[PDB]
């Protein structure tokens, strides 16, 4: 409705850096959750870019 989508987009951005940031400096147990979220939360970040 207020087309923030330029905010939104880069947010999520570093959203998904924080994500990767800490899935490098994590364990094997919560590396299979943290590379399964940013499947998810890089769809988002596609979804708000198109």
């Amino acid at each position: 409705q207020t087309n923030q989508f330029s905010k939104y987009w880069k947010e999520v951005d570093m959203k998904i850096k924080g994500l990767l940031d800490k899935l490098n400096k994590s364990s094997d147990n919560v590396k299979k959750k943290i590379e399964a979220l940013l499947v998810e939360y890089l769809h988002f970040n596609n979804v708000i870019g198109q």
